[PDB]
């Protein structure tokens, strides 16, 4: 029960040190390659894409709601927030908060997400109301990051996730417009090239949201187009030992091209 790709997953995994939770969805066949991929996972930054895909589901009720002025206060700023400091004592729209989250990772712009949305329970129900049971959401932004081993909060496992993505970006869990728009916010990425994208041939497409935190935790979740292929969804997530533990995106990048070389 354990395949050529499988073992090649379990050798980079004993060299680096940590722990790595891998999922492929090939949507050529439907077929998954799977790699710890019940165990739950600090999901970071990749929890934007929920909390995003969330307030475009809201939108589909309200076709002015991402036009909608939301106020940023100097007492909004939280420890990384590139975009919304250019606007405190200003306003941004959902959309702007939507785009800033995503393609930069903005966390002030994440918690007016988290809180358009009631809470961080509010993700966590849009999680559930598209059939993802694994999910959850705890806390805001920057402690949803603490990343600490064994703490079930604001996880998720590299299963539920690449199906939940496959039904965002690819399936029907949003209106087409909704999911036009989150496939744009994520080709859109800026900071992903050294994750799963590095481990791709140059010539595939993709869109994804990386995640990075306390323990050296390094995710990136993206919907790929391969050259000549029916897209892929993959989600490549690692935790280390130790809290201050250094980023290994290499370690993103080589689970990728094993699951890219497997095909």
């Amino acid at each position: 029960q354990t395949s050529a790709v499988q073992q090649k997953l379990a050798a980079l995994e004993k060299s680096s040190g940590g722990r790595l939770g891998v999922a492929l969805i090939d949507t050529a066949d439907n077929t998954q390659v799977l790699y710890r991929g019940d165990e739950r996972f600090p999901m970071c930054g990749t929890s934007k894409v929920m909390a995003a895909a969330a307030v475009l589901k809201q939108s589909e009720t309200q076709k002015q709601l991402l036009n909608q002025p939301v106020e940023i206060k100097p007492a909004d700023l939280v420890n990384y927030n590139p975009i919304a400091e250019k606007h405190v004592n200003g306003t941004m729209t959902l959309a702007e908060l939507s785009a800033a989250a995503l393609q930069y990772s903005d966390n002030t712009a994440m918690n007016k997400l988290i809180a358009q949305l009631g809470g961080p329970g509010g993700v966590t129900a849009f999680a559930r109301a598209i059939g993802d049971e694994t999910f959850r959401l705890d806390r805001t932004e920057p402690t949803l990051n603490t990343a600490i081993p064994g703490d079930p909060r604001d996880t998720t496992t590299p299963r539920a996730m690449a199906q939940t993505l496959r039904q965002l970006t690819l399936g029907h869990a949003l209106g087409e417009t909704q999911r036009a728009q989150l496939v744009t916010w994520l080709k859109g990425n800026t900071t992903g090239a050294a994750s799963i994208r590095a481990g791709l041939p140059t010539s595939w497409t993709a869109g994804d949201k990386t995640g990075s935190g306390d323990y050296g935790t390094t995710n990136d979740i993206a919907v790929i187009w391969p050259q000549g292929r029916a897209p892929l969804v993959l989600v490549t997530y690692f935790t280390q030992p130790q809290q201050n533990a250094e980023s290994r995106r290499d370690v993103l990048a080589s689970a990728a091209r094993i699951i890219a070389e497997g095909l």
